[PDB]
């Protein structure tokens, strides 16, 4: 008659965590921290739409391939989307010096303003209107890059050009020009007459002189000739000067770098959908609530940290339980307002009252460690897009190795921190449960008997008033010693 | 009279582990996980032999240095071995553009088929048979690279060459050619007559034009002239076109990239031995049983993970013990079929019976954590060979820094995971031993006395039948209460 | 009457650590491991002073800009200090090939010896004394780079130069030369007459031929022309040969690489102060006592490891406490010569005696784990200075990403090792305190009563002689059983 037990929570939970020791450990309370869902669309970053290059590449856009649309509104972009193998690029064949370096400069760039440095009508001494090619159809007629000029000899004359543009603005100016390589020596004279020509550029920082490389090459896009382009960034209060005796592909428009910041070149074959997100990946956007995802490693914006894992679940409550009176036997399904409590078993009581003095402190120590574990990975490696050419393979590998190299690490760190601190959590409950036992045992000494299954039976008589006192740490041995003494010896000489 | 003790294993083990807290901790059972033995030979990877370049370098091989042997059988290789400072390389001096990029392309390459694009007899209008040099002895006569042609003027004439090869196969074609730089202007006319010449190459992707750079240079291998080479990969359904007015070193044979995959260029001064392995390092092969080694950081194949450590030992059993009856005193040398057990001490028994209910569960939880710790490092950084030229030092450092940088990490990770989970293991036994005590104590309450040294003495009388019941969790207090009650008070008023 | 308690230390300590679970945990004993103070000066590394380039850059120094001071004493340096935007660099405009690669070669370099290869008087056939410019004032007169020669035509003649230097020494020789690009074709004839010229260099390893690139460029430092420079390292027993028909900027002095080793190029706008240190950062030197700092990530010398953290404190003693008799109640302010002890409470004693058997072992296990945690980070990533040009941005990023990438890791590792092993420490004391209790409890069985608050009261009578015996593990139950038996039943039938 008249007992009491120490026991813990257990409920209809079935979500399971893992540890270093065990796997698939059913628990009462746990939080998933891994996002692994994405919407599959291409969306804007917090109101700021991407530059969707469509079937075009970066070169075609900036050179003005007649198939690539230009951006007359000077839009701001959050990023730039370019298909994997873009169909509209160098419509007239050739090369594009330091293209990769220049794609990299887009990444810290958010807005352009196209300005006209050298208008087409200002080529008085040459034939500007004839440089076009079958390689470059607009409406199926032969045309050409809309931002450069294919200068051609006038009346069979090519006056040596010398022309300059002073950069009179505050922004950095992006300037592109090129040179033409003809098939045979006859085609050179056919177009520029001067048998030996050159194309010279001069700024405060970059000085070069390009000579035409005449060779026989396979017909690419119908053309056996090649045209290679150059670029440079003209500083404020500087001035560029071209001069050539022939083969000069001239600029008409320059690009004004008006907004530098956080951007990138995403390669995705998606097109835009009326849609916004805080995190974007080439395959879809992301619900940036959970601190970890495994969707794509190139994610941009306010994103959770990418790890290579199938699952990542924390452990917050105890592991689940029927398990009768006593913690030695398992969980009590009956408790609801706490993680640890007791069972009354009074002359006039039933049981089930939680110890809020230690549940609240435990709800405070785990949940305060849960967000704190998240904050331990803020400085986690985030990968960045980059591009390299067929003669840069070594540093392409190195980049991959480095980035793959950090991902493999932080995946391991994150897994380990979950696995370890999960076992540290469960071992807390076991220690907390077994500790609540002592708070009682230490305080009810001879007045009761340790049944062993984690319960106590009183040689004294408790009552509801007494049984709200050692829960609170106020029960007095001296107040109940004499009756406990007497009933104790009653069995010492009982039956 | 009639006692019982809780105790653990201890045996003739002397292997010792370390932890964060202690070092050289003698234990009963532990597994070494570090390979640090290698056979010292150069061997094949799972049946697939390496390409052993011998005293030759990659250039000498592919150019066909008369001293380098060619590989007529089109062999497949698992890797390529090249001595550190190979003696047979550019026998005729000069340069070799993008050599490092090309060594890097070997690494994803497993088999070549040499094919003849431009036969030697098809140089009708020039003198192909005279281009040789003292720089290039075969059988001590003056010869030349066996895969290119040193074209020379015929009857003091050098018709401008224009020649093409359409790539009519599926494989990528590797093509090498070069140009000659003569000593003085007289030597140019001596060999090619045309005072100003050039060497032009055209494909869909690469277009260049090289002009001879006439200068005075020290006699290297007897030659003050230089010959520099170029290479490019000709895609299927493409076509390369050379044309030159002089100085043209021509291809005869092209290399067909027939097998791409996992390979590498190992630098080792070893030669092949009839021998096979799953893991190879430049100093010897490896017994790929243990998950970690410290042999060499450039290891290729099915290899264990390389860490920079002298030793790496897990801990699986308890730490070793004479230590008499009781776990407070130490290990029991007497137990063999378990890690935790008891000692009978019956009127008619002796002792030593293991608790298999908890040994098997412990043999299951450690060994299940042992292999699981191994699997936590599958995605561990593996270094990759790479090469750089005397003007690429910065990215050479960066590569080293990065690779050294990851090794230092994963070494630390691995050490820490051992050190930590080793202490977690030992603390398990201590917790397991002390827990077996309670399973008993909780179940034999007043029927016995806690001696303190971890043993119990019965006020009741047990017997062999009773003493196979609380081991199993079936002993009944009520069944033995009255006798225990009576003998209990016998001493309460005894002597 | 006549009691005894188990309790621990507590003192006037207020330094607080953090863990994974808790923050700001007041403890008795802890060690700071983070340096975050620096002296703000630029100092020498262990007796070896830096090369302070002052307002000059590396180019100006080695070319001998008339404003840059030369180093006639052939000094050894521990490092090189160069302001961020150095004012004295290429005083005459132009370019400097592979400058970054060459700055990188300084980093493994500690001492130069300037030697004169080609004296100025030995330019018999040309005008060496006239090459100067307004771009290069010394004492406000027009001058020029003090280590190269601006060769100019004599009597309107420019004999084709052919000149060689055999490297007759053991050191590697560093050699710099350049070429001149004039404004207009008239300026070429004005200075060198030969309309088409070239500048050719030949060694065993490097062969090139530079042609002047005539173009119109903005007046930089008053000059619209440009002069670009080249460098190469001449091996022992080798020989370099220049020859030119014009535009040749010639070497007079070469640099002898006499000491290679650990050095670097620090960018700091500090100047030297009579001052020495073992660790230097661009903002100040460092007290290299603590194993971690957060001052600057480019630190050179015998330095502690840099982490990105505000604070990093270990935990060595227990957490601080008034807390009366008993460990259940808290710390005893009274103990001084130990971490764990007791309280006598004798008929003739007071209390407070430490258990040195377990304090010394604990002072040994923590302090032996404290230095050992430090040693777990010896192979920690240290960043290295490096430089890149406006067309190398991609690998600049990669370098940053990699280095930032490792710092973020090892910061996390170090934080985690503190946080975790701090909780492992505190949990040791709790386990140690509770273990000292059992050493007593296990040994004083029925002779006393467990009061619950962590104290014992003797049914026996102890005394000072008896109360130095279970502290030492020598107290005998049988020696004191009969009196304890008798006084035990005295209360069993007492009041």
């Amino acid at each position: 008659g008249d007992r009491i037990c120490i026991g813990y929570h257990a409920n209809n939970s079935t979500t399971q965590v893992d540890t270093i020791m065990e796997k698939n450990v059913t628990v009462t309370h746990a939080q998933d921290i891994l996002e692994k869902e994405h919407n599959g669309r291409l969306c804007s970053l917090k109101g700021v739409k991407p530059l969707i290059l469509k079937n075009c590449s970066v070169a075609g856009w900036l050179l003005g391939n007649p198939m690539c649309d230009e951006f007359l509104n000077a839009p701001e972009w959050s990023y730039i989307v370019e298909k994997d193998r873009p169909s509209n690029g160098l419509c007239y064949p050739g090369t594009f010096n330091y293209y990769e370096e220049l794609k990299h400069l887009m990444s810290s760039t958010n807005q352009f303003e196209k300005i006209q440095i050298f208008p087409r009508s200002s080529w008085s001494n040459h034939d500007a209107s004839s440089g076009v090619s079958s390689a470059c159809p607009y409406n199926g007629r032969s045309s050409f890059f809309r931002n450069v000029v294919w200068l051609i000899k006038k009346n069979n004359v090519y006056r040596t050009i010398t022309r300059t543009y002073n950069n009179t603005n505050i922004e950095d100016l992006l300037i592109i020009w090129g040179i033409h390589h003809p098939n045979n020596a006859a085609e050179q004279i056919k177009l520029y007459q001067n048998p030996s020509t050159y194309v010279s550029v001069g700024t405060s920082t970059l000085n070069q002189r390009s000579i035409p490389e005449i060779a026989t090459r396979p017909k690419v896009n119908g053309q056996s000739s090649r045209m290679e382009f150059f670029w440079t960034i003209l500083r404020p209060n500087d001035s560029i000067t071209f001069e050539s005796t022939g083969n000069f592909i001239a600029p008409e428009y320059a690009y004004k770098i008006v907004k530098k910041g956080d951007s990138a070149i995403m390669k995705s074959e998606l097109s835009y959908s009326n849609c916004d997100t805080k995190c974007q990946t080439p395959v879809g956007a992301i619900n940036s609530s959970m601190p970890f995802h495994n969707v794509h490693p190139f994610a941009i914006g306010e994103c959770p940290k990418y790890v290579k894992l199938k699952k990542l679940v924390l452990a917050t409550g105890l592991r689940n339980i029927g398990a009768i009176a006593g913690f030695i036997e398992g969980g009590w399904q009956g408790m609801v307002d706490g993680w640890y409590g007791y069972h009354h078993s009074n002359e006039q009581g039933s049981g089930y009252a939680a110890d809020k003095e230690s549940t609240q402190k435990a709800v405070d120590g785990i949940t305060n460690k849960v967000n704190s574990i998240i904050s331990k990975m803020n400085s986690q490696f985030e990968a960045v897009g980059k591009e390299f050419n067929n003669l840069e393979r070594r540093i392409e590998n190195l980049n991959k190795k480095m980035e793959d190299g950090f991902i493999d690490v932080w995946t391991y760190n994150a897994e380990l921190l979950v696995l370890m601190e999960n076992e540290r959590t469960l071992d807390l409950h076991d220690s907390n449960v077994k500790n609540l036992y002592d708070k009682v045992r230490r305080q009810l000494r001879d007045n009761a008997k340790e049944l062993g299954n984690g319960c106590f039976e009183f040689y004294h008589r408790c009552d509801n008033k007494c049984m709200e006192s050692v829960r609170n740490g106020t029960y007095d041995y001296p107040q109940y010693s004499e009756e406990s003494r007497l009933k104790r010896e009653e069995i010492d000489s009982g039956l």
